[PDB]
């Protein structure tokens, strides 16, 4: 399965298209955008984003707590989409 992600980022959106068995953050990399992270393995924040629209499985996250899930934060290094989604990009300084 070929998913649409819709990348909001400070700087503009932009569609990608992204396999249900490729990381997101990897997706967009190949894409050619720039997007943040640091560990890749899913134990900070650096890689945040927000999904809007969609699912993903980030069964793999072992940062975010159940509220921040709740909400939509998502750990883009290690979130495969699961539908097309629409997610917002460079969320670590929304977290709390």
């Amino acid at each position: 399965a070929s998913y649409t992600v819709k990348l909001i980022t400070p700087d503009g959106e932009s569609s990608i298209e992204c396999s249900d068995d490729t990381y997101i953050l990897d997706a967009a990399e190949e894409a050619g955008l720039d997007l943040p992270y640091s560990c890749r393995a899913g134990a900070c924040s650096t890689c945040a984003g927000k999904i809007t629209a969609g699912s993903v499985d980030q069964s793999d996250q072992s940062f975010l707590d159940d509220d921040q899930i709740e909400a939509g934060y998502v750990l883009t290094c290690v979130a495969y989409p699961t539908s097309d989604c629409t997610i917002e990009t460079h969320k670590e300084e929304d977290l709390y």
